[PDB]
C-alpha cells in the first residue's frame, strides 16, 4: 500500500512537468496547476513530510494560539499587506486585528481591541464543530472557514481562504481541507500537519479516532525560487510517517497545551530552506 | 487519453465497494465516502453525461431561475422542510423565501417578498466573479458560494452546501466546484453539467475558452435504493461527450436565453428512473 506522502511528491512533479506560468500578488511568477487532492490516513500514524525536515512545534505553536482566538502578535511565540490596514500605536503594541483565529472563536465579531473580552460574542466556529460532532455525527455540515486576512478590509463578503470539513462514520473522525491556493514548497506541508493535528485534538476530545486527511487544493503552485530546491526534494524517498501521542485526556479543546503532545518515529530528510 | 465520465464510474464503483454504511437526514441509508474529485476537460467538448440521458433543458432551465436571482417557483418553468419555515399564504402564492439565486444575486440583502425590487442589495457574488475574471484574472478569490435554503433558519451564519471557484491562465476559464455531500445517483450528474454551463456562459461574455470542470466532494453517498441501477449503470460504455454551441454573442449573463444553446452529438444510453 503506497506510502501517502507519495501523492504529495506527485503532485510537486505534475506542477513541474504540466504547471503554466502564472504570475501571483507579489510579483513572483508560479507555476500553477488548478485543481489537485491527497488523501492522508491518520490512523497510527501523522502525515509529518520526511522528504524534508517540518519544524513540528511551529506548527503546534501556532496553532495553539489559533485556538485561543488570539490577535497579539506578541503571545504568538518563538516556534505583509494587511498590516496598512492597521493604525500605527496598535499595530506597535502587536495588535493584529481581528484575523486568524478571531475567527475560528468569535466569526462576526466586532473586534474592539486584542485585550478586550469577546466571551459569548459572535460565532464559535470550532465549538460549532464539535458540539455537532457530538449531537450528530452523520451530519454534513460540520464546516469551519478561514479567512486571509488581508481580504477583510478589501471588500464586503469576503471569501473564505480555506473551508475545513469534518466527517464521522464507525467512530472515525476525518477532515477534508480545501484551500483556493497553495503554496507547494512552504504552505502545503504545514497546512497538513497543522489540521491533521487539529484533527488529532478534535477526535481525542469527543472520543473518535483519527480516519483520514483530504487536502484539495484551487491554485496549487510553485514559486520560481522553488523550483530547484523541489526537484531536489522530489528525490529523496520518503521514510515512514511518524506517530504523534496524545500525553494526557483533555477534555476542552481550550485546555490543550504544547507539552501534551508527542513525536515519536520521526525520521526526515534534511531540512529545505524554501526563501519566501 | 481515457474518458472523463471514467471518474465518475470509477467513483461510483469505489463507493460500491468501499463505501460504509451512513445514515442520512432523510431516515434513508446511504453507502458513503468522505472525499473525492474528477476532473472534466471542457475544451470542445461538454460533460453531459452519457451513461444515462441526462435532462439538460432542465439544467439549464434551472440554472437560468438561479441567474435571474428569482425567488418564486411559479418562474420556474416545466423544465422539503425549508418551506414549514415559510408562512402559509407567501408559500401558497409560489414564494420560496430568500433561497437559490437569491443568494447569488442579492447575498445578506434583507428579503421582503418574491416581488420586491432587490436592484443594488446584498452582494452579487455572480457579477463580482464576472468582474474580477476581468479585472484580474489572476486572482485566487474568484468564488461564488450557494446555500442549502433549508439551513439559512436553522442557524446564524451557515456553512455553504457548495463552494465554486474560478481560474484564469492562457485565456481558459476553469471552475472548481466544491460540495459538501453529493448524491451520486441523482445530484452530480446535474451539478456537473450544470456549473459547466455556467462556466461556459462566463467564458463566453469574458472572451475567455473553456478550460477544465474539477469536481470535488466531501460527503460522495449512493442512496440504498440506488445501488442496483447504479450498478447496471457501470457496465455501459460512455460515449464521446457532445458539444455545447451558444448560438449568439451574449454581453451581459442577464441576457441569456433558453434558446441560445444547443447541444450536438449527445449519444446517450437510456434513461435511469432513480427515485428520491
Amino acid at each position: 500500500p503506497p506510502h501517502g506522502e507519495l501523492q504529495y511528491l506527485g503532485q510537486i512533479q505534475h506542477i513541474l512537468r504540466c504547471g503554466v506560468r502564472k504570475d501571483d500578488r507579489t510579483g513572483t511568477g508560479t507555476l500553477s496547476v488548478f485543481g489537485m487532492q491527497a488523501r492522508y490516513s491518520l490512523r497510527d500514524e501523522f502525515p509529518l513530510l520526511t522528504t524534508k525536515r517540518v519544524f513540528w512545534k511551529g506548527v503546534l505553536e501556532e496553532l495553539l494560539w489559533f485556538i485561543k482566538g488570539s490577535t497579539n502578535a506578541k503571545e504568538l511565540s518563538s516556534k505583509r499587506d494587511f498590516l496598512d490596514s492597521l493604525g500605527f500605536s496598535t499595530r506597535e503594541e502587536g495588535d493584529l486585528g481581528p484575523v486568524y483565529g478571531f475567527q475560528w472563536r468569535h466569526f462576526g465579531a466586532e473586534y474592539r481591541d486584542m485585550e478586550s473580552d469577546y466571551s459569548g460574542q459572535g460565532v464559535d466556529q470550532l465549538q460549532r464543530v464539535i458540539d455537532t460532532i457530538k449531537t450528530n455525527p452523520d451530519d454534513r455540515r460540520i464546516i469551519m472557514c478561514a479567512w486571509n486576512p488581508r481580504d477583510l478590509p478589501l471588500m464586503k463578503l469576503p471569501p473564505c481562504h480555506a473551508l475545513c470539513q469534518f466527517y464521522v462514520v464507525n467512530s472515525e473522525l476525518s477532515c477534508q481541507l480545501y484551500q483556493r491556493s497553495g503554496d507547494m514548497g512552504l504552505g502545503v506541508p504545514f497546512n497538513i500537519a497543522s489540521y491533521a493535528l487539529l484533527t488529532y485534538m478534535i477526535a481525542h476530545i469527543t472520543g473518535l479516532k483519527p480516519g483520514d486527511f483530504i487536502h484539495t487544493l484551487g491554485d496549487a503552485h510553485i514559486y520560481l525560487n522553488h523550483i530547484e530546491p523541489l526537484k531536489i526534494q522530489l528525490q529523496r524517498e520518503p521514510r515512514p510517517f511518524p506517530k504523534l501521542r496524545i500525553l494526557r485526556k483533555v477534555e476542552k479543546i481550550d485546555d490543550f497545551k504544547a507539552e501534551d503532545f508527542q513525536i515519536e518515529g520521526y525520521n526526515p530528510h534534511p531540512t529545505i530552506k524554501m526563501e519566501m
